[PDB]
């Protein structure tokens, strides 16, 4: 029913402005978290975040970047990398009805929305707002701002599902390939980092605040002393392609997506049920004859969420649990981008034969009884990896990637 | 392959709070547009809007509504209606893995993003923000605030695509059914109506500003003196159900979704290319052996967009021009909620045998010289109908619905 593989990837995150710098952080277990004067100044309780250490000035043409917000900028630079890394040229993916793009952001653009309102409420009104805000503020800014400049002609929309946003874009891209509708679909997303949005999460008490003095130690998934997640920003993009088409062009193939799970909890608004995650991982694992060697969990670094996922994993596997690591302990939570960025970390691990360490665990949580929680970079021969993404609204996404035959 | 049908629908729009109210408005060409003091006081040049005439206070459990924004409220009340109209009992759709939800909004909640920022900058800081701003402001709010209370266990996420949003949610739900992954998928969308989001359209010059004195005359698609669209809010939801599942339970079936097109322009950020729309409609018409009796056009009432759509239609049908009307002339533009609301108008026209009028056409633009644009309510036995939805970012969606035997 048509198979789907990844033929290229691109990424911009708190731990790397490309897959090279990223692979390096993953191996040394480098933290992307830094104290942020912006957050502390806004009056927040959280003073840390996984910021992108990149000066994007001049990296994008003036007539293009003028419609974009940081989530569009981070996803656009990621799409440039994935295109090159996929070995694709304009002639092959542009003005091609069979090449699409499905990417989005978890929160559109709080920053430009507040800028519009603030500017509008000033003496210059509409003239201060300017004619470029709609595209920066709209929820589909990440897919709109890339499909136009990259001249995409197939599918063009953004899936939004909070923290599982970019995992669903990929899953949806696969279904496009499976349905025989598209030969290639660029899938992923981005997310800006600003107080405007982070203050909403702190007001909800979901961001760690007891470690503003040891930033690199704030995100500490599965540690009995975790107190919430560290907000992060960035972008990511993967080239999802139909198998025959990619073998035909002699493309590099990182892996085949043999599993995609999308489920709903129908329970709580801001906390996972666990019952949903269980069914979600199982749906993804359905059909996959190879065991899951590694699992990049959601591991948000929150008291409730972490404990829930652990029980869920123990329910799906039990004793025969795969290696597990919460890359968020070092990268933070890029919210909408977390899905694609974590699918990439999973691919790099599968590609280079290793397992990133779950860092900052000065004391494991009782809820992680018989689970293989890797806490040190371990060289292993991976064949089948799994990534879990959970978001508010009890929305769940699970992806299973396996090395080709 | 599996077939998808519509078995229930629900709606809250500027022209009606339920299908009956709306049917009557369409039948009689009644405008849902009014003068807005809120837009005039904000400093905007456009002072007209398609507002929902309904105080929603108390129609939703306080426990639930505390997490919602106006886009979620409109879509949630639409769903209650759809569930009832489809004759679905709670045990029939609740906690059911084969029942999902796909519904989004175009901008989430500009109002609440700004609230968080205005609050955070005040003397109360975080204490004034509150722990409910997140689910209100996020892009997936519409799907999260509905999936949870209705105990949805299947698919759960939003699709954002500016003005094509809910149309893509519908197409996606069909895809879920064609892939055999779900039996029912509530598809739809919601949009809030506020100056925060509106001024942004006005600073772009996309809103009508010359008819503030004569509100119901502002929205005039295909009229030589049109000058932009009238912003509007509201919500809509339809029940997409697998054909065998619907017939088995003796469900009332409005029509089958026989065609679905999703395409990209890869040209201009805010103006339609026309070329992408031509492909979008031909894609949706693939395999459909019956002619299109009525076309509910995008018809935003804009100088450029109205022209481009008429050109696309000309190319698609040639001399076999079907009946055409732009319901937006009387409803305004509900952005993210437009796709599901206009499919519903179309369904009601197909269900009751009539063609709503394209009002306000005092002087037919030259571009439409050779077309069958209906300006007076005309009774007629329709069988197959199409509805176009185009949005910024060059995103395109087309739905073709057909009566069943
Ligand atoms: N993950
Ligand atoms: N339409």
């Amino acid at each position: 029913m048509k198979r789907a593989v990844i033929t290229g990837l691109g990424i911009v995150s708190s731990i790397g402005n490309n897959q090279q710098e990223v692979l390096a952080s993953l191996r040394e277990g480098r933290s992307g978290i830094t104290f942020s004067q912006e957050l502390k100044d806004s009056g927040m309780r959280s003073h840390v975040w996984g910021n992108v250490k990149l000066d994007t000035t001049g990296l994008i043409d003036r007539k293009v970047v003028r419609f974009m917000s940081d989530a569009s900028i981070y996803a656009f630079l990621s799409m440039e990398q994935a295109i090159a890394d996929a070995g694709l040229s304009p002639e092959a993916y542009q003005n091609n009805p069979r090449v699409g793009l499905i990417a989005g952001s978890g929160g559109g653009s709080p920053r430009f929305q507040v800028f519009g309102a603030d500017a509008m409420r000033g003496p210059r009104g509409l003239k201060a707002v300017g004619p470029y805000v709609v595209t920066k503020a709209m929820a589909s800014g990440v897919s709109a701002c890339l499909a136009t400049p990259f001249k995409i002609h197939g599918v063009n929309y953004s899936i939004s599902s909070a923290c599982a946003t970019s995992a669903h874009c990929i899953g949806n891209a696969v279904e496009q390939i499976q349905l025989g509708k598209q030969d290639i679909v660029f899938a992923g997303g981005g997310e800006e980092l600003c107080w405007e949005m982070a203050c909403e999460f702190d007001a909800m008490g979901a961001l760690s605040t007891k470690y503003n003095d040891t930033p690199e130690k704030a995100s500490r998934t599965y540690d009995a002393h975790r107190d919430g997640f560290v907000i992060a920003g960035g972008g990511g993009m993967v080239v999802v392609e139909e198998l025959e088409h990619a073998l035909a062009r002699g493309a590099h193939i990182y892996a085949e997506i043999v599993g995609y799970g999308a489920t709903s909890d129908g329970a709580d608004m801001v906390a996972p049920s666990g019952e949903g995650a269980v069914r979600c991982m199982k749906m993804a694992m359905h059909g996959v004859d190879t065991p899951i060697d590694y699992l990049n969990s959601e591991g948000t670094s929150t008291p409730v969420g972490d404990v829930k996922e652990l029980a869920a994993i123990r329910e799906v596997f039990g004793d025969k649990s795969p290696a597990i690591s919460a890359t968020k302990a070092m990268t933070g939570h890029s919210l909408g981008a977390a899905g694609v960025q974590e699918a990439i970390y999973s691919l790099l691990m599968l590609e280079h034969g290793f397992i990133a360490p779950s860092i900052n665990i000065e004391e494991l949580d009782e809820q992680a009884a018989g689970l293989n929680i890797v806490t040190e970079t371990t060289d292993r021969e991976l064949t089948t990896v799994m990534s879990n993404s959970f978001g508010f609204g009890g929305t769940n996404a699970t992806l299973v990637m396996r090395k080709l035959k």
